[PDB]
Order: structure tokens, then C-alpha cells, then sequence
DNA sequence: TAATTGCTGACGTCAGCATTA
DNA sequence: ATAATGCTGACGTCAGCAATT
């Protein structure tokens, strides 16, 4: 079965490929990789979405960090201005 | 041939005039399939370009928060100079 | 009221690079 | 040294949307 093909032990599978011709063995060995690849690619898509968002979220954080540091610059500059004049 | 993707509407329709309905259906599809193959290549290109622009966007920020930190720690000592005076 | 076009999200394939058994 | 596994970049199909024809 397709499902059973994807799911069995490295050994369990070998002990089940006995009667099948050698060229045929490879076809199903390729089928196992191909099938397993279908799974990996899916999981990769999810991960990529997570990674896309993460970078997006970093950017958000860096921007508010920029605002806040600018807001600090300005106030530290108000104090320097007022103290510069008295001095 | 596969340069079927090349010929324009006007060029193409006239090319089609010889063929049967069924043949037309087949060729028109191969065209969209071919045309789409190139479209996909475009979407990938367009994507790397804007993937980069984003990398630069972050890099310019990671540094912008440096001159800002340095600018504040500069204004710290400069404000104080006129504070202590 | 169609058809064609261009683009993009999502998939499944395949090649490569490690990592693991 | 083999074989298998998982992940990922890039690709080609296909669907379905938007905007032209
Ligand atoms: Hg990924
Ligand atoms: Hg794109």
C-alpha cells in the first residue's frame, strides 16, 4: 500500500521487497523518497511562513525601537539646549 | 513550435485558421501552459528582488539603532557639560 | 458576455547538502 | 565506505483572481 510504503522500518521494507524484481524494487524505493519528500515540502512551506513573519515582526520591533530612541534624542536635546543657555 | 509562446494574437489566430476545433483547443492550452511557465519564472525573479530590498531594510535599521544609541550617549555627556556649568 | 493575459499561492518534483542509521 | 533521511532552493503545473481585450 502507498501508506504502508511510506511507513515501515528500513529493515521491514527490505523484508517485504523479496518477490519483486530488482528494477521494480528501485521504483518503490524512489516512491518512498518521493512520497516522503511530499511531506517535507509541506512542512517546509509552514516553516517558511513562520520565517517570513518572524522577519516581519523583527522589522516592527526595530521601528518602534527607532521611534523610542529618536524620542530620547529629542528630550536629551531639550535639556542640553536649556542648560547650554544658562551656562 | 514551442516558440508558440512568441507569436502575437494576430500572428497566432491566422496560424490557427488551418486547424480543426480540437487542435485549436490543444494548442491554445499548450500556449497558456508555456506562457505560465515564463510567468512563474517572473514571479521568482520579482520575489528575490523584494527579498533583498527587505534584507537591506533590516540592515539599515540594525545600524540606525546604533547612531541613535551613540547620539543619545553623546547628548548625555554634552547635556551634562552644560549641567555642571 | 468571452477570452486572453499576467501574476501569485500552493502544490509536488527533483537536486544537493548535510545528518543520521 | 552505503544507504537513508530531512530540509531547502529552484523549478513547472494548475487554479483562481484582476485587468485587459
Ligand atoms: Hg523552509
Ligand atoms: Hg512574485
Amino acid at each position: 500500500s502507498d501508506d504502508q510504503l511510506v511507513s515501515m522500518s528500513v529493515r521491514e521494507l527490505n523484508r517485504h521487497l523479496r518477490g519483486f524484481t530488482k528494477d521494480e524494487v528501485i521504483r518503490l524505493k524512489q516512491k518512498r523518497r518521493t512520497l516522503k519528500n511530499r511531506g517535507y515540502a509541506q512542512s517546509c512551506r509552514y516553516k517558511r511562513v513562520q520565517q517570513k513573519h518572524h522577519l516581519e515582526n523583527e522589522k516592527t520591533q526595530l521601528i518602534q525601537q527607532v521611534e523610542q530612541l529618536k524620542q530620547e534624542v529629542s528630550r536629551l536635546a531639550r535639556e542640553r539646549d536649556a542648560y547650554k543657555v544658562k551656562s
